[PDB]
Parts: C-alpha cells; sequence; structure tokens
C-alpha cells in the first residue's frame, strides 16, 4: 500500500472556510469507522482532533467537523480562525493492528493583518560583565508575515561580524519571534559609543540603539 | 490530556543504541497499558513504529523496541543507521476522547561534537521600564543538537503565561541558537524575588536566575 493521500495545501480566509480530502483505498479509509486527524504546528506533537470521523472532543474547538463520503475522507475547518494554521494529518486502519496516514496537508489562512515588530535591545547583565562576557541581543517579536531583516550598528561604520540573526518562529499567533545577537568583550563595549539594531519589516526599518552608561 | 513528558535531544553515532522514554505527568498506568511510538522524518509520514508499548507492526525492523517501566514508557533503536535521524513521539489513551501526545523527540546521528547551551539571560533594561513594560530575554547559544527543553519560573513558580519559544537556528559555527522571551506585567516584575530560565538538554539541566531592583 502507500500513505491514504492528502492534498499538500489548503486555504481558508478567516469567516471563510477550508475542507480537506483523505482519499483512500477501500480497505482502509470507508472499510472501517477509524478516521482520525491531527493537528502539527511546526513540532510540538500533533493533537487528535478526530477518532471517528464526525465527532470533535471538548478540548478541541467545535468547528472542526469531519465526515467520510465513500472513500473521500474529509474535514471541514468552519468559519476559520487563522490560529489553526498548522500541518495535519489523517489516518484509518488496515490489517494486522497497522494504521496509516494521509501524507499532510499544509494549511494557511488568508487575511491575517500584518504587523511590524516591537525591537527590544538588551544590553548585557552586570552578572555577565562580571563574567568577563559582553552579549548584545534584540528581540524582534511579533511581525507579520516573517519577513525581516536584522543589522548592526557599532555606531556608522557597521558590525560585519559575531552577528547571530535567527529565522523567524512560531508564536501562539500567526506573528513571529526573532532574535539577533553580537558577542563583544566589555573590552569593546565602553570602547563604543552605542550600538544598534536595526530592524527592516518590508515597509519599514526600526532601530533600537544603547550606550555602554546603561544600568546595570 | 496533554501530561507526558519526553526528553528533547537524543542522539547517537550508528552502531549507538539510543533509548527515548516518556513519562505519564499525572496518574494513567492501572488505567492506560496501550501506548504508541510515531516516528515522524522531517517534512513526512508520522508511522507508528510501535503499537501498544511493544508490539512491532509490520514493515518495522527490530532494533526497535517498545517496553515500560512504571510511568515511563520507552523505546531503543538498538543499532543506528543514518536514516533513524527524526522526531519521534509517544502516545496515550484515556476516555473515549483523550489521546495523549508526548512534547516529542529529535533523533540525531553525531556527526559533530556534542555542545551545551550557553544560557544568557537578560533582564528588563531601564529604558524599557521607562517605557513602563518589562522583558526578561534567555538566550541559548553554542549547542549542538538543535533540540532543547526551555521552562521559566518567578520564585519556584513554574510559570507558562508569557513565555514564547523559538526554534533552533543553525548559526554560521554549525551549532545551534534558541531563545524564549517573557513578557511581563512590570509591576509584577518589581514584586517578585527572583527569575529562572531553565535549558533542558541531553543530560544537561542548566538554571539561570535573575532579582530586580529599580535603578539609577
Amino acid at each position: 500500500p502507500s500513505a491514504l493521500t492528502q492534498p499538500p495545501s489548503a486555504s481558508g480566509s478567516l469567516g471563510q472556510s477550508v475542507t480537506i480530502s483523505c482519499t483512500g483505498t477501500s480497505s482502509d479509509v470507508g472499510g472501517y469507522n477509524y478516521v482520525s486527524w491531527y493537528q502539527q504546528h511546526a513540532g510540538k506533537a500533533p493533537k487528535v482532533i478526530i477518532y471517528e470521523v464526525n465527532k470533535r472532543p471538548s478540548g478541541v474547538p467545535d468547528r472542526f467537523s469531519g465526515s467520510k463520503s465513500g472513500n473521500t475522507a474529509s474535514l471541514t475547518v468552519s468559519g476559520l480562525q487563522a490560529e489553526d494554521e498548522a500541518d495535519y494529518y489523517c489516518s484509518s486502519y488496515e490489517g494486522s493492528d497497522n494504521f496509516v496516514f494521509g501524507t499532510g496537508t499544509k494549511v494557511t489562512v488568508l487575511g491575517q493583518p500584518k504587523a511590524n515588530p516591537t525591537v527590544t535591545l538588551f544590553p548585557p547583565s552586570s552578572e555577565e560583565l562580571q563574567a568577563n562576557k559582553a552579549t548584545l541581543v534584540c528581540l524582534i517579536s511579533d511581525f507579520y508575515p516573517g519577513a525581516v531583516t536584522v543589522a548592526w550598528k557599532a555606531d556608522g561604520s557597521p558590525v560585519k561580524a559575531g552577528v547571530e540573526t535567527t529565522k523567524p518562529s512560531k508564536q501562539s499567533n500567526n506573528k513571529y519571534a526573532a532574535s539577533s545577537y553580537l558577542s563583544l568583550t566589555p573590552e569593546q563595549w565602553k570602547s563604543h559609543r552605542s550600538y544598534s539594531c536595526q530592524v527592516t519589516h518590508e515597509g519599514s526599518t526600526v532601530e533600537k540603539t544603547v550606550a555602554p552608561t546603561e544600568c546595570s
């Protein structure tokens, strides 16, 4: 056999909806009443949301409703509400106590509003300085979509080195959470004027600066 | 619901045998004894590689072994092979609709030396308090491999609200970064004796604490 087919992509638009097919062979979907559907945000753990099609459990939101029609297994994600951007899968039973999956449906939600990020720059703490290190981090939070860039300024002749940006991760909200750090010697921190992290996010550039005369 | 605990990293060479466990974060066993192991490779089919604690489905090899202890269900990849690299998960069943999934695991074949995180927690800058909001930022760096646990504490109190963990990036050193932020209610930041960012990585659990002041 194989893995009971799932459409590689799907699109709703908040308020609108989306229905996901789980097409299989007559010995699995439509054969036993044992279709299940799962939810997966970037690893985490999958969360069973549907076990013998039909029904949703109370630790699942009610707009998740699934039904099979002959061999078309389907799941409606009604009224579409964005948070459910996710990578799903589907299952049903085969033979000797064995279960096969759908090949996953990447899913989205259109109409999510764009957001330019809060750039919250941090001067090194005292404890760091007391160990002889001097790391500066730029928290880049709550931007949609995840197209951001990060540049560092030591002043104007800019930091080429030491910089470590991150590829934007997933918030509990389809807004993204990146960070960008600099590793300095104190003998380099104080021997400066002001450092900045400049954050570019489509339309805007958003800078945060910091002076070696910070508090602690 | 939710309540099973599975380790961040899992790793070996080739040849090397790796055990992955999963402990029940509340009373289950006595109750349920039919737990399940799911292998997920990067962008493909979650395949149940163990059914009901030890039974190997058709297809599965034998250097895959399910077992328990008492609250820990465990799998054992007793002869490591390159396409062993993946994202195992553990699973469960409670009431009708009550299927509990572990938080996941990564199995890495080491083709690089091990590197434990380098935690550097940053307390809210003076200026940011001046802007009436408080954000601690836990920073994890220089580790291998890119799978790690993060936890936050406000005087013991394992607090979950306000955390957000970014996923591991490869830094330009073949080691990973990661970063957990916490956007606090600034007074609530006054009124706590300490704050701890905790990072679990295979064989090492580092706890980094911070206490407040109102400087300058």
